[PDB]
């Protein structure tokens, strides 16, 4: 199990060819697994560092995870600057020994594809006239919980304030250091930033950050999110360039009979001008394709099965690795999702909502890697074939879903969703999401202050 440091998920075609080779020749599974933190993993490594180092990649005493960056902004020109900053924060934070692992992101509204509320530190980009002028800082997100332990909880990030671009690194360092200093020294399950904030208070923590950074936060500048999904298919970028985002189920890249996904990506990498971008939804973007090259790229993706059409539901569903490789797995996630979504697709069709989607995620255990604690419908593994069903998040991911039913099986889960999707399809207002509806309709009480009301 090896994972690479790849800020913003940007990887070159040369780097791709190198990782594709190693994956096929030096691992048990032979696959490339795209993660939801915009990087990749090999499974069952049978030397990798030399391979990495040779193509300029470095495999991550360091409590630091991959720094995320919105992959395909509507305003395409903003990506270059934002990415530049994600890369700088990444290198800046690179080795202090943090108690727990620290997760950071750079977000470009109105997209929350990187799922900011699952992270310790977030810089929401504010642009004026096509140029980034600063960041709104949100601190304190985290999703890991422990079954039945009411002292643990998922928490959304808190707004601290706005800072000019020039203060970015000073602020990044200051948040890291006060968490390091104030973080719980006695217990690891309470060492994360979300716990520290609740213990000392946001304002107390905020004041310390200003003190250390040598700045005073300005008031938060307006920002809104409209979604978290990728933009599957072709989208027009800057100049004569186009971006093709490929939906990859579970981000598992392998050649399947009649679906040579892995070889197809290699062929594209051989002729692709620009580079690739691994998304926070475990998908892949063939970035910067000249209009002249569109048909060539599309031909390979099409033939390889990389452009096989799926429902909007499937495009908005996610699961963690879980079995067979995860040592902490309680229930299947990745291997369960495909057939589970097959069933949800039938349910959506039955109720006349085949064109709709519900952000649905399955996580193999409460550690929460699948980000089910930010979904409209989240399934959390409790034991083989059994999950806790959570309802009530929203499409943009700013609300934690409360547990609706505990320790139930797939058949029981489907029966409940059949009933609820049916009600939503008929009783929902115009453009109302499933999560919001369950809260509006009184099907589940919302989680308003996680540290205090997440658990019944
Ligand atoms: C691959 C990935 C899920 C996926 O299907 O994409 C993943 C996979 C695993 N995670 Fe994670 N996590 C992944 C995103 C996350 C997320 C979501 C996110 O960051 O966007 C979370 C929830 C947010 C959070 O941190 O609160 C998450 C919370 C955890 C935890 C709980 C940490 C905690 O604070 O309590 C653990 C266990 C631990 O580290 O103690 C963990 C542990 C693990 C390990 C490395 C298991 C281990 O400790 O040995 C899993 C490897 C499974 C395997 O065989 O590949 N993973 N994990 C993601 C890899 C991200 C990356 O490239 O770094
Ligand atoms: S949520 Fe649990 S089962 Fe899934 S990858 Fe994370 S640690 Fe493993
Ligand atoms: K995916």
């Amino acid at each position: 199990l090896l994972r690479c440091r790849l800020p913003g998920g940007v990887i070159t075609t040369k780097q791709w060819q190198a990782i594709d080779k190693f994956a096929g020749e030096n691992t048990i599974y032979g696959s490339i697994r795209l993660t939801n933190r915009q990087t990749f993993q090999f499974h069952g490594i049978l030397p990798v560092h030399q391979m990495l180092h040779s193509v300029g990649l470095d495999a991550l005493n360091d409590m630091n995870r991959n720094v995320l960056c919105t992959s395909n902004p509507y305003e395409s020109q903003l990506h270059a600057e934002a990415y530049e900053w994600a890369k700088k924060i990444s290198e800046h934070l690179l080795p202090t020994y943090l108690p727990r692992k620290f997760k950071t992101t750079v977000v470009i509204p109105p997209q929350n594809d990187i799922d900011l509320h699952a992270n310790d530190m977030n810089f929401v980009a504010i642009a004026e006239n096509g140029k980034l002028v600063g960041f709104n800082l949100l601190v304190g997100g985290g999703l890991s919980i422990e079954h039945g332990n009411k002292k643990t909880y998922a928490r959304t990030a808190s707004e601290f304030g706005y800072l000019p671009l020039e203060h970015t690194l000073a602020v990044a360092e200051a948040v890291v250091t006060t968490q390091r200093d104030w973080g719980n020294r006695t217990d690891r399950k309470n060492a994360k930033t979300k716990y520290t904030l609740e213990r000392v208070g946001v304002e107390t923590f905020k004041a310390e950050v200003e003190r250390r950074a040598g700045i005073k936060f300005e008031p938060i500048r307006p920002y809104e999110f409209t979604g978290r999904g990728d933009r599957i298919g072709w989208v027009k970028g800057i100049d004569d360039n186009w971006h093709l985002t490929l939906f990859i189920e579970n981000g598992r890249i392998l050649d399947y009979p009649a679906r040579p996904l892995k070889t197809g990506l290699l062929e594209i990498a051989k002729i692709h001008k620009g580079d690739f971008r691994i998304t926070a939804n475990q998908n892949l973007i063939i970035a910067g394709v000249p209009e002249s090259e569109k048909a060539k790229i599309e031909k390979i993706a099409k033939e390889s099965g990389l452009m096989n059409a799926v429902t909007p539901q499937r495009e908005n569903s996610m699961a963690c690795v879980s079995f067979p490789t995860c040592p902490l797995a309680m229930a299947e996630a990745e291997r369960f999702l495909p057939s589970f979504i097959d069933n949800i697709d039938n349910l959506m069709a039955k109720h006349g909502v085949s064109d709709e989607h519900i952000v649905m995620r399955v996580t193999g255990c409460p550690n929460g890697c699948g980000r089910a604690m930010l979904a409209e419908v989240g399934l959390v593994g409790k034991a083989p074939g059994r999950y806790n069903l959570h309802l009530g998040g929203n499409r943009i991911g700013t609300r934690i879903p409360r547990m609706y039913k505990e320790n139930i099986t797939e058949p029981e889960i489907l029966a409940s969703l059949d009933e609820l999707i049916g009600r939503w399809a008929k009783e929902r207002e115009a453009g109302e999401g499933f999560g919001d509806f369950t809260v509006r309709a009184g099907i589940i009480r919302p989680v308003l202050d996680p540290a205090r009301d997440l658990w019944d």
